[PDB]
């Protein structure tokens, strides 16, 4: 269908979470739990956010590197939909993440960061992963705009059957230049939570996505 | 010269981590805030740790991949002496981790694992990082996979260019003689410490055969 709207709770506590989820929880279509509130507060996040939101698809950004049927398994025993795992990951981690979310009718994203291959990403497809991160990481940006290479990579994961996640410092603007691409999300964090309308904020993002889809 | 001893408290709540510090928090030079534990229980478990043992270093073993001076800054104002940055993430991440631990009179360390380059590990000592963890993981050990030649050489290599090495992933005691005559800075044992009939008796093996071995 159309490329569905997620925000990012990057927030240190609950309360400050909550602040946004008030605001805007029915104006979008994924809570993340970020990867600040999952190291700020742990898995109660997960389990607190998917029970306000249970008609929400709630994704934890754990970012799991290691352990991956441990702490997938956290995560999804406290009702997340998906998990990430980050790509410098081993393939087994990956995979154990994987086995654990079909347990609970979940499902695992691989965040694409920094030095990646295309045979990784055939080794992701191989092993059953379908969906992907393609995360611009703010530290590169607080430094890295968005351009055609980033176009064409995001493409080729697409056809070779990810659904692709685009995210990292986006902003309403950017829309466009991801037309005639089936992207599955587009996350916001910071561009939504701190609007000076929040609500104004996601509604712009879900309009424009409306219009380019 | 010796290397020191870290627990790696991969524990899904506090109290199964206290159930292992009771016992060995006095038989180990550093407590690891593992991972687990971080994403458990939040960055309660560094400030309640450090709360616990004062006198130790606490590493929180947050593996920070983006956002590093977020993220550092919330395990440092928890009181955390050290934290950890996959060695994946952007350049700035692990500066931006840096500059707070800077602050704070604490350090960063690199994960390594998987995929990273010698050139990389340049860009890391140009930028401060004196510390690096040769982190083999646990889902490759699953796999069936073995301290070997490569990783002795990578080990002095690293030992070379200036960093204090780590080494970690599923250590056990038998291990430790692979990596005599190499200046290891810290072994890291969570499960074969936790997990021991007597993790006090475990560790204190552990410390012997470090004494013996260097
Ligand atoms: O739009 P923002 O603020 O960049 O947030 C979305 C990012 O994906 C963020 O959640 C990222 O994962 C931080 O590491
Ligand atoms: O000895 P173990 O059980 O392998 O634990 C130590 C590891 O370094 C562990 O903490 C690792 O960081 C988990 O990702
Ligand atoms: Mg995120
Ligand atoms: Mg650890």
């Amino acid at each position: 269908s159309l490329p569905m709207l997620q925000v990012a709770l990057d927030n240190q506590t609950m309360d400050s979470a909550y602040e946004t989820t008030r605001l805007i929880a029915e104006e979008v279509d994924i809570i993340e739990v970020g990867t600040i509130l999952c190291v700020g507060e742990g898995v109660r996040a997960v389990r607190d956010l998917k029970a306000l939101y249970p008609h929400k698809i709630v994704l934890a950004d754990a970012k799991i590197a290691d352990a991956g049927k441990i702490l997938s398994r956290m995560c999804f025993e406290a009702n997340a939909d998906w998990v990430t795992v980050i790509c410098c990951a081993d393939i087994n981690t990956a995979k154990g993440a994987l086995d654990v979310a079909k347990e609970f009718n979940g499902d695992v994203q691989i965040e694409l960061t920094g030095y990646w291959t295309w045979e990784q990403a055939q080794q992701w497809r191989d092993a059953g992963i379908g969906q992907v991160v393609y995360h611009r990481s703010r530290d590169a940006q607080a430094a890295v705009a968005w351009g055609e290479a980033d176009i064409t990579a995001i493409k080729r994961l697409s056809d070779m059957g990810f659904k692709v996640t685009v995210t990292g410092g986006l902003a309403l603007e950017d829309l466009p230049l991801f037309k005639g691409i089936p992207i599955h999300v587009f996350i916001a964090g910071r561009s939504i939570r701190d609007a000076a309308s929040p609500v104004e904020a996601a509604r712009q993002f879900k309009r424009s996505i409306a219009e380019l889809w």
